[PDB]
């Protein structure tokens, strides 16, 4: 039958989809969500054998264990066990495009398990098997008899095994196909793996049973009263003595309860549903659910007889909340949301696509701790537990159908094709039937990157019809089609339009007001966090806050999809596309997250946390104005800490309790700030601290911060002039300067300071020279699978090959110092790119002041940076500076950083991006200390054991090796990093170094 | 202006004068200007200016130099934006080229007198025997800023002796979104804290 090559066959003998069941036979257990003896897990050790095609599978396997098989854990992705390679492809399908056919060589995973079933389960009732996730299609046999077939790798497939089992031992055999026609709908940008990768379980239900239940909550105008409506359906024999009781609890208190016999209201000329009933419960002053306060009730659904015998119980967590779009705004409990979201794929560096509770909880806590309030299930229904954690911890969720046909040409080839309507329809309907009772799901999504086809319109209407409680969104076909209630573009810019034909990406501000447009706009993906990125994040936040209808978005994306591999010596390392022999592949494009695969944060995570803060602040005089962005809670676990410092020197500080109602304001008046002991800039830093632990944070957590400059007292006092004067020695080869124990040597042919000595010690490994390039970032490279790419432009202009030419090198003696003047030109193929003019003035105090004036040809691409570099001979333990920090920060990604005195071990000054590049910069620095050296001015810098050259020649962080010494890059100016997208120029004009002429000054001295 | 430092050094082919000044008010230091004047064997005087402006003082209207020249010449010739008056936030219409107008055209007769006639993006300016070269904004006229500020009506202005020359490294925008509240966009306010500029003055 080749069911795996026919989109008209998506399953055989599969049971209806429905919300999570456990068939409790004790109501109390159901109330508290205790494990159910009737829901058994079949997870653990299974037998597995790999074959190259289904035709290669021996018939014997059906009845008996293959002695060649291995014992492996389930759930798992077979790739993770080494059976075949995982493939990383972004857009292009991993198999030839020839729907609905798949390759003849099709990796087949043959799983089996010998397990016990007690007579008790078979004497009465129904025993079904549930496979929560099988990638991509499979056939199932039990005790050698075929049972059924299934597709859609991201929803549960259930089969009735009642007629196939026997008491005692039984054997299941599952043949899993890697590719199937379902793969045409699973083209998400992620590793392509396969196997039985979600839980497998057995569930016993009685013959007369609860087969479905839907829960709804409706409110009066001010949410002071609600009606919970529970529709219950049964299967099995209708009898008048049957009853359904629905009880609602808030903690240990029962709020309401109602009971009724089956038999629904009249529906049409033929009557009503005699196998259903709707119970309605009034609830006064319900505690409402939100991501701010995830108040939950428990609904327990009992199927029982009138005499009072329980047949079975089902249940769920209920969050009383209304989601509606009104007047152009998305409202939650009548208030307009501000989505601080992130896209999150199911990825584990060791386990592949298998999810576990610990990782899920770790992700949600880091999300919450970083001011995220929402998550998009990019791009398929998640493991069931995700929803329960979101309901209980409090996150808004976008639940998305497992439909992505990005590699088709044009993109909607399948989605506009009625023959694909059935297959797509099951992806949407079964998701809704499974997840509709979760309060955390606030919006349904039709899938991702599958163009816009009629199938979409049909399905959009189906959902609107069956579940009016949530908006439906879909971005394909231009982000604003008839299949979406929300304008939900991906990578639309704040101010700049990207007018692509047919599917333009307008500036978000402009998009809201195009003629006739009235919907809210929430980006389904924005701020592509690949590598050293998130430049311009603040620009989005400023617009979201200014424009009512700009309600936020979902950053792309949470975690890097890197996988662990082992080197020849068994050490682990982070791998990406192509590292498994996979080809074609999309290399590093699989790593776009705010956190590394092990959950360590990248530096961008702090920028996101700060911009996503829930408290806004303004300063006037001595008055700090705090405004709350919360919609529902008061600041009942928050205090404000304030600190004032003079050039990093702590002056004073205080604490004030915060008592701000949602959307309210609080005025706090700072105490008299009595004169600073010396000159400099006073800085005010405020931090919102949570004194009490919560379910998602520890006592002391800081949730928000802000700084301002206060009074500045410029230094007008002079320097107690030199006890001495430096001496200059001139030679054809060099200009040497000596002062006490110091010596500086300027090479006359090169025109650079080539060596420095303190005592007998040489301070330099490589001379101090101008630098106008950087080890390109992922965004500079711009590839997702462009000669407009910054890297391309730079290379083409000769920026990385340019050679300095000496125009002038002279020495002069002043009354108290020695002054060296140089001028160099950087040229390429006759073209003068840059001209650097400098003066170095060494004085009686031993300080070397360097003044640099650079000219940039207006017609060369603006340079990545304008500074100097050198390789210091020494390797020191700490890096101390007065500037922004403590983490890495760049011009267009420095808002989260704070101006203060920071001191870190050298290593923290390096950000180990998997794909190495320029990294570790710190901006707005006025003082930098390392070893015996001190540099002063107003610059940006990075310091590490890796040169820019090495970083640009290395593909993987594990292959980096520390060089002799310490490479110092000190810049007067540095270009922003961009990141609106990672596959086109994305650095805003204001962060490009296009001024033509640049000036900067550094003071280098000892410590 | 309070003098902080003033020195002179002799070099191989020039004389270098270094200065430092603090502008204060009631004791508060508003601005610091540090300069170097390098006069070479060629007769050219290169002036390098580095100014610091207190972060807490309101952003200044301009950062430049001024003086009253003894000369009064008929023409003003410059290589920069023109030909008409133009300011930072009002210079899109101006074109970069070589312009030459009579001195009075370098004055704009606003009925209510004020700063006027600036020309920006100027790389060279010629007046009588002098030439200034750099990347500056300038206005030149027979009226001092002081007179302009003190006179309510254009008809009452009187030509002073000589020519007043205002040469700016930087100049604030003029605004106008409205004329009854602050209206100069942030990007045209001089808030950088530290500013650098350089000019070359020569005869010929
Ligand atoms: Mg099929
Ligand atoms: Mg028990
Ligand atoms: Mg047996
Ligand atoms: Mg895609
Ligand atoms: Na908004
Ligand atoms: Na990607
Ligand atoms: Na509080
Ligand atoms: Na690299
Ligand atoms: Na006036």
């Amino acid at each position: 039958r080749r069911d795996w090559e026919n989109p008209g066959v998506t399953q055989l003998n599969r049971l209806a989809a429905h919300p999570p069941f456990a068939s409790w036979r004790n109501s109390e257990e159901a109330r508290t969500d205790r494990p159910s003896q009737q829901l058994r897990s079949l997870n653990g050790e299974w037998r597995f054998a790999w074959f190259p095609a289904p035709e290669a599978v021996p018939e014997s396997w059906l009845e008996c264990d293959l002695p060649e098989a291995d014992t492996v854990v389930v759930p798992s992705n077979w790739q993770m066990h080494g059976y075949d390679a995982p493939i990383y492809t972004n857009v292009t399908y991993p198999i030839t495009v020839n729907p609905p056919f798949v390759p003849t060589e099709n990796p087949t995973g043959c799983y089996s398990l010998t397990f016990n079933v007690d007579e008790s389960w078979l004497q009465e009732g129904q025993t079904r098997i549930i496979f929560d996730g099988v990638n991509s299609a499979f056939h199932l046999w039990c005790n050698g008899r075929w049972v059924g077939y299934g597709q859609d790798s991201r929803l549960p497939s259930e089969f009735d095994l009642s007629a196939f089992l026997r008491a005692g031992e039984n054997r299941l055999a599952v043949m899993v196909l890697r590719w199937s026609d379902g793969s045409y709908l699973e083209d998400q940008d992620m590793w392509r793996m396969s196997g039985i990768f979600r839980d497998v379980s057995l569930l016993h239900k009685p013959t007369t049973q609860i087969s479905d239940f839907h829960v709804a909550t409706r409110f009066n105008d001010d949410f002071s009263r609600a009606v919970l409506e529970a529709e219950v359906q049964m299967c099995g024999e209708l009898r008048d003595y049957l009853r359904v009781t629905v009880s609602l609890w808030q903690g240990e208190t029962q709020v309401a309860s109602g009971t009724a016999p089956f038999g629904g209201e009249i529906i049409d000329e033929r009557g009503g549903y005699a196998d259903r009933v709707t119970l309605r419960l009034n609830v006064e002053n319900p505690k409402l659910w939100s991501a701010e306060i995830p108040n939950l009730y428990r609904a327990v659904v009992e199927l029982h007889t009138a005499d009072g015998t329980l047949i079975e119980a089902e249940a769920c967590d209920v969050g009383f909340r209304e989601v509606r779009i009104e007047n152009g705004l998305l409202l939650l409990n009548g208030k307009p949301l501000l989505i601080r979201g992130v896209n999150r794929h199911e990825h584990h560096p060791l386990h592949g696509q298998v999810m576990d509770e610990q990782t899920m909880v770790q992700d949600i806590l880091l999300m919450k701790q970083n001011n995220f309030n929402a998550v998009r299930c990019s791009h398929y229904p998640n493991h069931p537990l995700w929803y329960t954690l979101c309901d209980r911890y409090g996150l808004y969720v976008v639940d998305e159908a497992n439909i992505e046909t990005h590699g088709m040409v044009p993109m909607n080839r399948l989605t506009d094709d009625p023959r694909w309507l059935p297959a797509m329809s099951e992806r949407v309907t079964r998701m809704v039937q499974r997840d509709r009772n979760h309060p955390s799901v606030i919006i349904w999504s039709l899938g991702n990157e599958s163009g816009h086809g009629a199938n979409h319109d049909a399905l959009y209407r189906w959902i609107k019809s069956v579940d009016p409680s949530r908006p439906v969104q879909y971005e394909g076909g231009g982000a604003d089609t008839t299949a979406t209630d929300i304008i939900c573009p991906m990578y639309a810019r704040v101010d700049e339009d990207q007018p692509f034909p047919a599917v333009p990406k307008w500036s978000i501000k402009k998009w809201l007001s195009l003629p006739g447009e009235t919907r809210p706009l929430i980006l389904c993906e924005y701020a592509h966090a690949m590598g050293n990125s998130l430049g311009g994040f603040a620009k989005y936040w400023q617009a979201f806050r200014q424009y009512p209808r700009l309600q936020g978005g979902f950053v792309w994306d949470w975690v890097d999809q890197s996988l662990i591999k082992y080197d020849e010596n068994g050490n682990p390392w982070s791998a990406y596309g192509g590292d498994f022999g996979d080809t074609p592949n999309d290399r590093q494009f699989c790593m776009n997250g705010l956190v590394f695969a092990d959950r360590t944060p990248h530096p961008a995570l702090t920028e996101a946390k700060h911009q996503q803060q829930f408290f806004q602040f303004r300063l006037s005089g001595q008055t700090i104005e705090v405004t709350s962005e919360y919609l529902f809670r008061h600041s009942d676990n928050e205090l404000l800490h304030w600190m004032v410092a003079l050039d990093g020197k702590p002056l004073a500080s205080g604490e004030v309790p915060l008592d701000v109602a949602p959307q309210g304001k609080q005025l706090i008046e700072l105490p008299e700030l009595p004169q600073p002991e010396s000159a400099g800039q006073l800085w005010l830093t405020v931090r919102v601290v949570q004194p009490n632990a919560t379910a998602w944070s520890e006592a002391g957590h800081i949730s928000a911060w802000q700084q301002w400059r206060l009074a500045e007292n410029l230094s007008v006092t002079l320097p107690a002039a030199s006890h001495a004067i430096p001496h200059l020695t001139t030679s054809e080869m060099d200009f040497c300067i000596e002062l006490g124990n110091k010596r500086w040597q300027f090479n006359r042919q090169s025109g650079f300071l080539s060596q420095m000595w303190i005592g007998d010690k040489k301070q330099l490994l490589t001379p101090l020279r101008d630098q106008f390039t950087r080890a390109p970032l992922d965004n500079d490279i711009a590839v997702s699978e462009d000669p407009n790419a910054w890297v391309e432009r730079w290379k083409a202009a000769g920026h990385y090959q340019a050679e300095a030419a000496l125009l002038q090198c002279t020495a002069d003696t002043l009354a108290d110092a020695v002054l060296i003047t140089t001028a160099h030109a950087w040229q390429h193929q006759g073209k003068t790119l840059f001209i650097s003019r400098k003066t170095y003035r060494i004085d009686g105090s031993g300080q070397m002041a360097i003044t640099v004036d650079v000219e940039v040809a207006s017609d060369t691409p603006h340079p990545a940076r304008i500074g100097l570099n050198c390789q210091l001979a020494q390797v020191a333990e700490r890096v101390n500076w007065l500037g922004l920090g403590p983490q890495e920060n760049y011009p267009d990604r420095l808002t989260a950083a704070c101006f203060d005195r920071w001191d870190l071990p050298l290593s923290d000054m390096y950000t180990p991006y998997v794909f190495p590049s320029e990294n570790g910069l710190r901006c707005g620095t006025r003082e930098l200390n390392y070893g015996p050296h001190q540099w002063r001015g107003d610059f940006q810098f990075n310091i590490s054991r890796y040169s820019q050259q090495q970083l640009m020649e290395t593909s993987h962080r594990h292959l980096l090796h520390a060089e002799e010494g310490t490479w110092l890059n000190i810049d007067g100016f540095h270009m922003g990093i961009g990141g609106d997208d990672s596959w086109s120029p994305s650095v805003s004009a204001e962060f490009q170094l296009s001024a033509g002429r640049y000036h900067y000054q550094l003071v280098w001295c000892q410590k």
